[PDB]
């Protein structure tokens, strides 16, 4: 089966959103009850998978909550996005802000390495994710030694295991070449480990990886909608 | 047969638009039909051929939909695009939000390379759109030198065949040199070419290669303005 | 003549202008007519001198059209500029898009190039406008080289005498350093013409030459406004 | 002590915010009073400091005031700012322009140097805020030259020991690595310092140290709100 | 006196406001007698200094006048500022486009340097304004090899006696580190100074000097107030 993580279609997309204020109003029950009813028709449908719901009320301007969902076909992924915002009155008084869309694939030469989402392992509660552009010159080097940087950068993290990774390929999904998310059970360990993982050499090698998004897992739609500005 | 394709006049435009929230409005019937008479009256014209319709949905914030149409003059597809916001509901309610104009022309060294709608081949299900600016350097590079790494860049995608490549300059037509599309029966396919294309020294000469634009071909208008946000 | 071409004091402005949608209407008869007015009293005043207005429909987003006038003093610029906007209902249910000036001066080298405008050239049927900023490196290099690399890049657009040219400084009226117009009486020419002038030394000494807006200029007002949204 | 000063875990949030034209109004006794209420809220829960509100009018376009608080978790943060924005009127009638977001960590070579914050210092009368990037060679760097480096970064300080400083790390809570924050009594000291900085080899390791945030703290909600734009 | 003239503390802000189309109206003749009242207060009242307004019509999209004022201290800007936007309905219609912070100081080598301003120079009828960011190698660069570079740099400007300058650092006051102003009687002496000193070595230790803002000083309110869109 590890053959088989490494051979499945999983697309991932990271939905981005802004609240409207003088939208929502203070009467958000219907809102709550319409919401929890499109994701419950999202999971036993069985094509869509929302892996979590996040709170992303004070990361930065213009953003407020985010979706991770995956599915086998992008074409779910679009039915999925197009009929939140069109069939949800919270799709309907949200503004796109970003989206990060990405598809599995095994890795260069460490095919062990496999997304945290890909192995079904738990959500952390915490989670910061971004997109990823290498340098010009990053794939044409000598696959020697974009290995051995490769290997020193996976060691460089050793030290954090409660922290599980999400690399994802992103080319022609957009305007990035790699997807990344990191999930921990307490945020103050992503600091670490961002600040760890400048210690290496693989830092001479990047030319894009903003804007970053960063926020709290909530347990339902509920915890997210009753945050929201009015 | 080739010398004729290379000589003729056409331009091609990559028309985007954003869809406005809460401007269409939940009964279409009347804008579908209305629509599709739109793009009737242009076939029938036949001095703007219509390539294709995109669905956009979930590809990129600010973005909906795509009209890829063609013309031997551009001065027709002037009067397309702006009797489509000036004439149509449709239009009236979408706000422009990208235009790729492009012109055909022959490549430098291999003359047997034309645009996948130059030839007349059938439009792929799925596509990836973006201009394109290379580096400064890259005309006045010495001419056997340019040569060399546009042929080892082609034969990078020879197993990729099913990966059809649009590349067609643009200069003056906008804030590009080159509107590149490639259309494909699979979407994983053409992230597959991106992700090997990385693999040449042709990227050492790159300089802009953003926004991209990745969507569905609908079969007909109706298709695409059901799932667009009311 | 010459040397009084060279002395000659004038200024150039681009006024690009974006339309407002829903601030037309299909009414437009009294407003042709007010406008029509308004033109033919700077022509009356005979200060302002109109070069042609033009068509961008299906050039860019966030922009529709643009006006091309001239003038010996740049305060009756800003005077038609502030009277078209203020009174006349074009230029109130318009936005401005971008604004481009320059004041013609002699050239460093060759001083029989003289902008179009100032030769009294026909106005071409088709035009491409886009500011210019070269390299920190330019001017300060010796004097020598960059006259061979100008006569060069003159050379290199021998066979498009088609093509009028307007090299136009601009320091300090905006940010950029040249503005550049390029009048045909075909758009393919403009796109052959930047094509060819890529293959020249000069292009290792630019820094900006974005946004471009190109289009078609029409005879009379009307021509216009009846392509615009409404 | 300072072996628990390093220890502690604090995080540090500016939220800037801009004033919404038209929304305050002239009245706004009731405004100042549930929002004076509010502040005093956070100062019983005994979870959230408030080092202070700061009037930014005058800085620059699009920014008008600033609040700076402090939480051993961020989840604290994240509460009292969304409900600042959704539970009182001068929320309601604000727009978020920028969020920067930090945690208190131990230096790297230097365990002596802490956030004036974190020791609990007088919060200073004047105060510029901005984010900082360091190179991609920085931290990678051989590190006996870094040590030396912020050595002299810090010897080219010693003229100004009246302004006090606050570098934090902000890698994944935002789009920076550090957030900064100097406090002065006089605006006049903080201007100098920059200038002065510049003379050190530090500066060579730099990528991006905007936007800058500069205003004067106000004793009390009243003040602030008084002076903002109807 | 020179001495006293550069210890001398002033701070300079150049306001850039955009006017608001449909705001204005016919009737401005309450409104202008409003905006002459509110400065001829800060006249009276002899802390805040209008240098100038500017009619900016005609420069640049998104911008229409300007204020230069100055005073010893940066709290009777801030106050002037804010009083101007919520007590005058000119400021109330009009929308904050771009601040322009600077504190005068000494110059590093040349203390003969002086702005126009602070030597009490009659103001020029034609201005140009933009902020201004050196190299990062500008300041660590050897003082006697900085020394001569800006005494070239100095010397190239002889040919323009009638333009008037001020060289102003603007560090932690906004996201620059320089404010630049050029007071001259003809618009066109300042295009040719800026072309001038791009024959210069110091050229080569620029990062940013955009955007400019290049207007008309108006004898009185009313001059402006009636150029303005509607
Ligand atoms: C964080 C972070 C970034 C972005 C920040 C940065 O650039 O430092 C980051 C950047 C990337 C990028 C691109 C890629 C894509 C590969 C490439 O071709 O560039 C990319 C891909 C890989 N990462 Fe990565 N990362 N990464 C971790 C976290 C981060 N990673 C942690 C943690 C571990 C260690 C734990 C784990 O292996 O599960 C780890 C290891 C790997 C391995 C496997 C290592 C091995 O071969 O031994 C592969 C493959
Ligand atoms: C994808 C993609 C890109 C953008 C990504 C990248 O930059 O790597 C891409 C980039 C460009 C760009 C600019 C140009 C413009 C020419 C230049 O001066 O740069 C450009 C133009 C050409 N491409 Fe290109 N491409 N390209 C393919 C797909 C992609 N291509 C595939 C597939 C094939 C192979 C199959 C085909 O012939 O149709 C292929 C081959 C060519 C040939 C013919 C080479 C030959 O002599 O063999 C020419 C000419
Ligand atoms: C197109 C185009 C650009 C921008 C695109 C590019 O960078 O390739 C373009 C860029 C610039 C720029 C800046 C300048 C300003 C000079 C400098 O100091 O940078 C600038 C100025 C000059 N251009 Fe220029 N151009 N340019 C033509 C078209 C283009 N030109 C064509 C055509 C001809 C030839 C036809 C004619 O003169 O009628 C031509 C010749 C000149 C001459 C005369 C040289 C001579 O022959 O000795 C001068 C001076
Ligand atoms: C202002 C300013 C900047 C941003 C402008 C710049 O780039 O110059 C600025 C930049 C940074 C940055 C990044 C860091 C983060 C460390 C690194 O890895 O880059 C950073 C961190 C440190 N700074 Fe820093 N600064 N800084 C001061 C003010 C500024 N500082 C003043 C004042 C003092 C001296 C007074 C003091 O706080 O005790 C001072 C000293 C330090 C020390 C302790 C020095 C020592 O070990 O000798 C550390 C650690
Ligand atoms: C215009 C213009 C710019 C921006 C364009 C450019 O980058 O070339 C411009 C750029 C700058 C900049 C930064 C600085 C800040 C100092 C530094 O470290 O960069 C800066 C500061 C100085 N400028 Fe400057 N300028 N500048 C003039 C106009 C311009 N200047 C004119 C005119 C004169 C002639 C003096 C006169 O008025 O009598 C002149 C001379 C000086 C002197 C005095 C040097 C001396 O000792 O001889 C100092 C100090």
């Amino acid at each position: 089966n590890f053959e088989e993580l490494n051979s499945m279609q999983r697309y991932s997309q990271f939905a981005v959103f802004r609240a409207i204020p003088g939208a929502l109003g203070s009467d958000r029950a219907e809102i709550v009850a319409q919401a929890q009813s499109f994701f419950d028709g999202l999971e036993t449908a069985g094509k869509v998978e929302v892996r979590g719901i996040y709170d992303l009320a004070g990361c930065r301007a213009e953003a407020d909550f985010m979706i991770w969902w995956i599915a086998e076909e992008f074409e779910e992924i679009q039915a999925a996005f197009a009929r939140f915002r069109r069939e949800t009155v919270l799709g309907q008084v949200s503004e796109v802000a970003w989206l990060g869309n990405s598809l599995h694939r095994p890795a260069e030469f460490n095919r062990s390495h496999l997304p945290s989402f890909i192995m079904g392992e738990i959500p952390g509660d915490w989670i910061t994710v971004y997109p990823f552009v290498r340098s010009y010159d990053w794939y044409i080097m000598d696959p020697q030694k974009r290995r051995k940087i490769l290997a020193e950068h996976g060691q460089a993290a050793r030290d954090f295991p409660d922290v599980r990774a999400n690399t994802v390929p992103a080319f022609a999904l957009g305007d990035y070449e790699y997807m990344l998310a990191f999930e921990a059970p307490r945020l103050d360990r992503i600091v670490d480990l961002m600040h760890k993982m400048r210690y290496t050499e693989a830092r001479l090698h990047v030319r894009e990886e903003t804007p970053f998004f960063t926020g709290r897992r909530v347990s339902e739609v509920s915890e997210l909608v009753n945050v929201l500005p009015g």
